[PDB]
């Protein structure tokens, strides 16, 4: 047997000569997520069972795209634990734990996620959460080598993407720009691990003297220079992209830190490369173009989505195109080789702008609705953090020339802090810049509020910039979708199933329960000549750790676990055990101010993992919830005591009277809890 995970540039190129692998996160450099493979179609899709499953250690967000090479497939679980399982029966070959420092657990904006894992010469390349890229013996388990990709150890940079392979380097990104830092891409050796270059997304010290064509046409759109403290953001924690015969890396950059122009930049410039496209040379990581989707992005709008490219028929001449659906609610159909805007059409309604200019290429701001920081109002804004379309991957179809997109329709509020607010030296809380988020607190508000979001697969022509057919969900963050030559987009709900839906129109022809929420794309291969098909499933991420409350709408626990289906299967899923009752709280407070104080504090430093309002979606403790026990514990807990569960110290930023005005508010929250209690029932 050849050596496992033999990867090469060539056999990726030639894919298609091997249907029955997908040897890169994308299965091919365009991204397409398109299988060539029809063993499975909307002729006997009907027929699917599942075949084998896998349960993950930890029951937290699942967003792997599996890696599958003869016969071995590749994926991973919370905290980037990599696995090898046998693709036939699931067994387990091997399991490599990086143990992603703890310590720095809380540097995670949206949940201890880990998207994949790349391939490349007999090795396994997986980004750890706490910075690192390692590569791993396919076939030991052992580990290669190992880097610490981040440039400021003082800054919160994190990894949750998966790598891409090029040229014989890996190309990585990292995450950060929630709590502040300076975007940045960089290329490691695939043998040596010794860095081949690094692309900054955004300007440094305006001081010193821009390097780079890229840095020199980005650090004129920049004004002041508090952004440097800030961090510029950019990050691209996500998607890339890569077009062999024009040798260019495809950079998906992410949102401003601070969120807020005024403060990031004066109010003043488009501020490169924030929310943009941007193309450079594989080998030396030199820019050649871009394109900015949000000119001075104030709305946390990314631009790390998935980027596919494809040729289309437009203007009826064929053209080599790269096609994105960010953050912002645009389709974009760019020419992969100049940057070209070659069209731009809304997926989802936006507050935020009036229009394309296709003149310019520019969007058209709508101040009266989204400039916040000039306006005086809270404007609620859609798309909001969360975008028309996020990380979940998106697919092609050739044989329908439609984009399945698993698009949002949700908004919140964005209002303007009036004065500059300050850097805080905690590496574990959120620094907008801004106030956002903000919602009732009551029951009765909470679930109004969640009937005002919801989520839908968009069959999406890139040519008529029209849908063909849309699928609606009940909430958002489904999953990535899959494209196969058998007439079928596959995909994973958010509601907790696993479903086939016809390409041309459609249809559901499929459909099982998937015991947890579907937010990873769904992946197809082959093995002596049988079709099989996984979705990894885990309900997690961003969503169902911030807004707890209005995620409960999917009605799912969390439970990780990989399965796969093949026609006749007959295996049984595996569900998760029954929620556990709720423990009565202790006795309320009589200290209003210093539960107001609690609940200001709990805004600050907790929310993003534990919820909003502390109204956990179910996946992270519900702080509501304690047991006797861990109410005596609560200083000790808070201080470092379960640092080794990823529940972060806050030994360095709070005094023991704030924690227990923490925990006053806890207590009063779950209390309000019990008044409830049935408006709670009715969410899912
Ligand atoms: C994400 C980086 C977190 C932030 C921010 C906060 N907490 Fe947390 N907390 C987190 C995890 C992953 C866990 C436990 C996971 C497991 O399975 O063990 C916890 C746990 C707690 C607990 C104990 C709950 C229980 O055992 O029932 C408490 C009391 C708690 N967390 C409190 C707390 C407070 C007050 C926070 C804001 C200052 C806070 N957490 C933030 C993850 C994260
Ligand atoms: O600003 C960043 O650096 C950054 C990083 C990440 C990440 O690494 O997961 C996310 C985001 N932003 C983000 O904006 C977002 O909506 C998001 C959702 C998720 C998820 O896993 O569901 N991650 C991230
Ligand atoms: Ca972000």
């Amino acid at each position: 047997a050849d050596i496992p995970a033999n990867v090469d540039g060539a056999r990726i190129i030639a894919a298609d000569k091997e249907p029955g692998n997908w040897m890169s996160t994308g299965r091919t450099y365009d991204e397409q997520r398109y299988s060539p493979l029809k063993q499975i179609s909307d002729q006997n899709v009907g027929q699917l069972g599942l075949a084998w499953s896998y349960k993950l250690d930890l029951d937290r967000g699942v967003e792997a795209t599996p890696i599958v090479v003869d016969g071995v497939m590749y994926t991973t679980g919370p905290f980037s634990v990599v696995y090898a399982l046998d693709a036939r029966d699931g067994r387990l070959i091997w399991k490599y734990d990086p143990q992603s420092d703890r310590h720095r657990a809380g540097e995670a904006c949206c949940d201890a996620v880990n998207r994949g894992v790349a391939v490349w010469k007999g090795k396994v390349y997986v980004g750890v959460l706490d910075g690192r890229l390692e590569a791993i013996d396919a076939k030991t388990g052992q580990r290669a080598w190992s880097v610490d990709t981040r440039a400021d150890h003082k800054r919160s940079y994190t990894i949750t993407g998966a790598p891409r392979v090029v040229n014989g380097k890996v190309v990585i990104g990292n995450g950060g720009a929630e709590f502040g830092v300076r975007g940045y891409v960089t290329a490691y050796d695939a043998e040596t691990g010794k860095e081949a270059w690094r692309f900054y997304t955004v300007p440094g010290d305006p001081k010193l003297p821009p390097e780079g064509k890229g840095m020199e046409i980005a650090a004129k759109t920049w004004f002041g220079d508090a952004y440097v403290e800030q961090g510029g953001g950019g990050t691209a924690w996500d998607s890339f992209a890569y077009d062999p015969e024009l040798n260019l890396l495809y950079i998906g950059v992410g949102n401003g830190s601070l969120w807020d122009p005024k403060w990031r930049s004066q109010a003043k410039g488009d501020n490169l490369f924030l929310s943009s496209i941007v193309a450079v040379n594989a080998d030396t990581g030199e820019y050649v173009w871009h394109y900015q989707t949000t000119p001075g992005d104030a709305w946390d709008y990314t631009a790390t989505q998935h980027m596919i490219l494809a040729e289309l028929p437009i203007d009826g001449k064929p053209r080599k195109v790269l096609m994105q659906a960010p953050k912002n609610g645009f389709f974009y159909v760019i020419d992969r080789a100049t940057g070209e805007l070659l069209s731009a059409k809304g997926i989802v309604p936006q507050s935020w702008t009036k229009g394309m200019d296709m003149k310019t290429g520019r969007p058209i701001l709508d101040e009266e609705n989204a400039a916040y920081w000039k306006n005086g109002k809270r404007n609620l804004v859609t798309p909001a953090f969360w975008g028309a379309h996020d990380w979940q991957p998106m697919s092609y179809n050739p044989d329908t020339g439609l984009v399945y997109i698993p698009a949002h329709i949700m908004s919140a509020y964005y209002e303007h802090i009036p004065e500059a607010p300050k850097r805080n030296p905690f590496k574990s809380m959120y620094q907008l810049g801004l106030r956002t988020g903000m919602m009732p607190e009551g029951a009765e508000g909470l679930l109004e509020m969640a009937k005002s979001w919801s989520g839908k697969l968009i069959a999406w022509d890139p040519v008529k910039q029209q849908a063909a057919w849309e699928v609606p969900y009940v909430t958002i963050f489904n999953g990535g979708t899959l494209s196969t030559a058998g007439n079928l987009v596959f995909e994973g709900s958010a509601d907790g199933r696993v479903i086939a839906y016809a390409a041309d129109t459609g249809e559901k022809l499929w459909e099982q329960p998937a015991a947890s929420g579907v937010m990873a794309a769904p992946v197809t291969y082959s093995v002596d000549g049988e079709q099989y098909v996984t979705f990894m499933a885990g309900w997690g991420g961003a969503f169902s750790t911030f807004a707890g409350a209005l995620s409960l709408r999917a009605g799912v626990q969390p439970y990780a676990q990989v399965l796969t289906y093949k026609l006749g299967g007959t295996a049984k899923l595996q569900e998760p055990a029954p929620r556990p009752d709720t423990p009565k709280p202790p006795a309320l407070s009589n200290d209003t101010a210093s539960i107001e104080a609690g609940a200001k504090l709990y805004d600050g430093y907790c929310s993003q993992c534990h919820g909003i309002h502390a109204v956990s979606g179910g996946v992270l403790p519900d702080l509501r919830k304690l047991t006797p026990e861990k109410h005596q514990m609560f200083l000790g807990i808070l201080f470092g005591g379960r640092v080794p569960d990823g529940m972060p110290s806050f030994a360095d930023a709070f005094t023991p009277e704030q924690v227990d005005q923490i925990h006053q508010y806890l207590i009063k929250r779950a209390h309000d809890l019990h008044q409830e209690g049935d408006t709670w029932k009715q969410f899912s």
